[PDB]
């Protein structure tokens, strides 16, 4: 399949080169997979989700996304126009309030929730969780992310926007999950992206157009926007049978475009997420 005039990041993830504008992907499009977006919520009624989104949990007085961040991330996973995996099922877990804040105890509970809740959902091709959130190092946050992964979910987490080594942030620093850095449309590391040995992969993160609340769209930047490209990629590859939840981060690194990014510090991987789709 080909989507013309796609967001640059979708075109990037199906290309060996920067500077193209068509997204190429197998038509299976993540059908029969599931992706949990653990964030400020998802506006499930947005036409871009086509009835494939729902809220499954909140820790606040509403499950509505009163921020937009979670809706944007969900859209990069799985919206019809803006998404990597255009037929995946999306499940929202609102651990962040409408200011985008959340206590670590709530975030942990939401990760444990997903590990159980997958057993209540139909995801024959596998399960992914996208965590576009983080704060300072916490062994308890990292352990929650490790349990989610161990339970059979492909966990993708943002590296963070501090232009610093991700070893000092959680859940970015957890070794067993897939930690995602950000790039821009000229294959530079994004100015804000964290780096370090704990990174596994980079994805498009500067000037990413996706869904927003009120049935809208906008472009924003962050490791939070790189993470759902990887999460959606994982769902897409699992639907194809090419990998599993336990092996997908390694598969994505194995199959990534290598050596193409600039301003990568010595000791950080130079790997850009790529679907290797041959039309
Ligand atoms: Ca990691």
């Amino acid at each position: 399949a080909a989507q013309t005039n796609a967001p640059w990041g979708l075109a990037r993830i199906s290309s060996t080169s920067p500077g193209t504008s068509t997204y190429y992907y197998d038509e299976s499009a993540g059908q029969g997979s599931c992706v949990y977006v653990i964030d400020t919520g998802i506006e499930a009624s947005h036409p871009e989700f086509e009835g494939r989104a729902q809220m499954v949990k909140t820790y606040y007085y509403s499950s509505r996304d009163g921020n937009g961040h979670g809706t944007h991330c969900a859209g990069t996973v799985g919206s019809r126009t803006y998404g990597v995996a255009k037929k995946t099922q999306l499940f929202g877990v609102k651990v962040l309030d409408d200011n985008g804040s959340g206590q670590y105890s709530t975030i942990i509970a939401g990760m444990d929730f997903v590990a159980s809740d997958k057993n209540n959902r139909n995801c024959p091709k596998g399960v992914v969780a996208s965590l576009s959130l983080g704060g300072g190092y916490s062994s308890s946050v990292n352990s929650a992310a490790a349990r989610l992964q161990s339970s059979g979910v492909m966990v993708a987490v943002a590296a963070g926007n501090n232009n610093a080594d991700a070893r000092n942030y959680s859940p970015a620093s957890e070794p067993s999950v897939c930690t995602v850095g950000a790039s821009d449309r000229y294959d530079r590391r994004s100015s804000f992206s964290n780096y370090g040995s704990v990174l596994d992969i980079f994805g498009p993160g500067t000037d990413i157009l996706s869904t927003w609340i009120g049935g809208s769209t906008r472009s924003i930047s962050g490791t939070s926007m790189a993470t759902p490209h990887v999460a959606g990629l994982a769902a897409y590859l699992m639907t194809l049978g090419k990998t599993t939840a336990a092996s997908a981060c390694r598969y994505i690194a194995d199959t990534a475009n290598k050596g193409d990014l600039s301003n990568i510090p010595f000791g950080t991987v130079n790997l850009l997420a790529y679907n290797n789709y041959q039309a």
